């Protein structure tokens, strides 16, 4: 997260870290046994870490649960990142509490201007790279359709939306992958892609979760 701020220990209970001997992506807890992330965050043997703040230090409130299966959307396009969503089922149900809680899926898409909360342990610099210990936050508004399409000419599909600041300086970055974009208590987006990080006219492009609610429900139910 570029230009964000320390969220504060477990102030984003639904935020999770995908681990492969190291943090490589973010994720959102949607129920005691399922996590929503980006399809580009796929890999075998992922270990989900819940209740994390300082990913470099075991603080005592974490729950490490191996993913029993990571299901990428059937229509995921690796080149464009169209349909960049993935469901991860936990080998076992997480113990939900004040530091480990799920986020509600949307029942309708968010309007331009809707301010959201984006979080993650990604790269904190727009040039080069520096990773934080604790979870970083960022309040960013959803960008209008036209401004989104102008920034990424012909690269924005209906399963994507922009959010951030066109003047740059504040944005998500590599490491935030799969992380949440919560607006009014609803997970409306997933950290997907973008041109650089925090560049002017190059805001974060996020997976439009509202478009995948039926798929998510259908996948969770038959798994």
């Amino acid at each position: 997260i570029v230009g964000g701020y320390t969220c504060g220990a477990n102030t984003v209970p639904y935020q999770v870290s995908l681990n492969s001997g190291y943090h490589f992506c973010g994720g959102s807890l949607i129920n005691s046994q399922w996590v929503v992330s980006a399809a580009h965050c796929y890999k075998s043997g992922i270990q989900v870490r819940l209740g994390e703040d300082n990913i470099n230090v075991v603080e005592g409130n974490e729950q490490f649960i191996s993913a029993s299966k990571s299901i990428v959307h059937p229509s995921y396009n690796s080149n464009t990142l169209n349909n960049d969503i993935m469901l991860i089922k936990l080998k076992s149900a997480a113990s939900l509490n004040s530091r480990v809680a799920s986020i509600s899926l949307p029942t309708s898409c968010a309007s331009a201007g809707t301010q959201c909360l984006i979080s993650g342990w990604g790269n904190t610099k727009s040039s080069g790279t520096s990773y934080p210990d604790v979870l970083k936050c960022l309040k960013a508004p959803i960008l209008s359709d036209s401004s989104c399409k102008s920034a990424y000419p012909g690269q924005i599909t209906s399963n994507m939306f922009c959010a951030g600041y066109l003047e740059g300086g504040k944005d998500s970055c590599q490491g935030d992958s799969g992380g949440p974009v919560v607006c009014s208590g609803k997970l409306q987006g997933i950290v997907s892609w973008g041109s650089g990080c925090a560049q002017k006219n190059k805001p974060g492009v996020y997976t439009k979760v509202c478009n995948y609610v039926s798929w998510i429900k259908q996948t969770i139910a038959s798994n």
